[PDB]
């Protein structure tokens, strides 16, 4: 969260949050080069631009991936500000940072998952507790051909033809929100699709399987095959 250094980067101070998250004690920090927490993650130009900005008097802003002691990595979002003389010359440096511990890990994850899901070439969507699409894979969007953003708000029934059997569609929907396994053929419509046009219908074999998460949480995992 907060530290101050002399012009050369030697930590003069060293706040409680900084000690907390760095898992370093204030006495192991004070008098150390701020390089102590460096991680190897950043290239020298990132560091060189930082020092090139602050030493000419300007505020700097950026993220830092830092090293905790036990060698583990954290993230911080920083603003570094110079303190001046007299002769308008930087004399000390104040760094105010929030720990983005955390939101960063919770993000490199999604990217991995998202990356794996996206490569699935089965047509798949995910539904929340209310049976609204929380995710639609590229195979499905491609074949639909609706862009995922058309889709996210909705209802899988947005994929169905106006010709579809309403009583089946409803069975599916009720399975989704209950959440129970369901499957079995619905007439879908795809955009062809400038259009409007539009529009071919085709029988879809459809499976849903509920997935309970923690916190009374529910997702419906949905497969769409051409029957
Ligand atoms: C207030 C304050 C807070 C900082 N917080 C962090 C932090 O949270 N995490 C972190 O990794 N680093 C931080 N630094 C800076 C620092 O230098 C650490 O060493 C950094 O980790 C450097 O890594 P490097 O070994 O890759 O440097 P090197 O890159 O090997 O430095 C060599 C090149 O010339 C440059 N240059 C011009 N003046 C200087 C100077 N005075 N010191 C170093 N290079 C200079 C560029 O640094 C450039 O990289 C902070 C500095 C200040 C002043
Ligand atoms: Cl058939």
């Amino acid at each position: 969260l907060v530290s101050i250094t002399d012009l050369q980067g030697r930590i003069l101070y060293a706040n409680d949050n900084f000690c907390a998250v760095s898992r370093y004690g204030r006495e192991e920090l004070v008098g150390q080069d701020h390089r102590i927490v460096n991680s190897g993650y950043h290239g020298k130009a990132y560091i060189r631009d930082m020092w090139r900005t602050i030493s000419r008097g300007n505020i700097w802003q950026g993220e830092f991936c830092n090293r905790r002691k036990d060698g583990t990595r954290y993230w911080v979002d920083s603003t570094i500000v110079p303190l001046m003389d007299n002769a308008g010359k930087p004399r000390q440096y104040i760094s105010i940072r929030r720990d983005i511990t955390a939101q960063k890990e919770a993000e490199a994850q999604l990217a991995r998952l998202k990356q794996a899901m996206d490569a699935n070439s089965e047509m798949i969507l995910l539904t929340d507790r209310a049976g609204r699409i929380i995710y639609a894979n590229p195979a499905l969007c491609r074949f639909s051909g609706m862009a995922e953003g058309e889709l996210l708000g909705q209802s899988p029934s947005i994929l169905d033809s106006p010709l579809a059997d309403q009583e089946t569609l409803a069975a599916m929907q009720e399975a989704l929100q209950a959440g129970q396994p369901w499957s079995g053929r619905l007439l879908n419509r795809r955009r062809t699709g400038p259009a409007p046009h539009d529009a071919e219908d085709y029988w879809a074999e459809i499976s849903t399987t509920p997935i309970h998460t923690d916190g009374n949480g529910l997702v419906g995992y949905v497969q769409i095959q051409h029957d």
